[PDB]
């Protein structure tokens, strides 16, 4: 479990891989995967399609249960729910949809609850769907983690421009 390799080490607590998340879980078994969530927990494209469909819909179907107990997630917030054959544990953190003008601040409260685990494999919360700079949720994660956080970028493309990013960034 947690057999992470091949990744860059951006700060001591951040790494990088050009890898897709769900066969990360796959090789590494970590203790905790991170799924990049909306409030009602209904799995759309994404890592979290690509996670649920991984769970052959179980993660649905648990989400599912979920919310009809506790209600929907506030945005910022997350779960910890069942990683089914992925992982151990599954941390759903709801990202702000920029693209809905929900307050780009509170992608950092996102990022926080990453802090609540020694180790997390983790996507770039509000990038895709959600509309967010890849490389502001970059910022915000190395900025906030204190973690240890395994970082997974499936293109190669953006995973390129994400480093070159950093490195500017980091040097300023
Ligand atoms: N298989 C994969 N492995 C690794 N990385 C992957 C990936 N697939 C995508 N990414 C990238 O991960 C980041 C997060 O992007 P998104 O997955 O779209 O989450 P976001 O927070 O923006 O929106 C949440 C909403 O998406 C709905 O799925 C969810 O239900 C909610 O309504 C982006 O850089 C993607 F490019």
């Amino acid at each position: 479990v947690n057999s992470f390799s091949g990744y860059l080490k951006l700060t001591d607590n951040v790494y990088i891989k050009n890898a897709d998340i769900v066969e990360e879980a796959k090789k590494v078994k970590p203790t905790v995967v991170v799924n990049a969530a909306n409030v009602y927990l209904k799995h759309g494209g994404g890592v979290a399609g690509a996670l649920n469909k991984a769970t052959n819909n179980a993660m649905q179907v648990e989400s599912d249960d979920y919310i009809a107990t506790n209600g929907p997630l506030k945005v910022g917030g997350s779960c910890v729910l069942s990683g089914h054959n992925l992982a151990k544990h599954c941390l759903h953190v709801v990202g702000p949809n920029v693209n809905k003008g929900e307050d780009i601040q509170l992608l950092k409260s996102a990022y926080e609850n990453f802090n609540q685990h020694e180790v997390l494999l983790a996507p770039l919360l509000s990038a895709g769907i959600f509309g967010a700079d890849p490389i502001h949720s970059l910022r915000v994660c190395v900025d906030t983690v204190r973690t240890n956080v395994y970082l997974a970028v499936f293109d190669k493309n953006l995973y390129d421009k994400l480093v070159s990013s950093f490195l500017e960034m980091k040097s300023e």
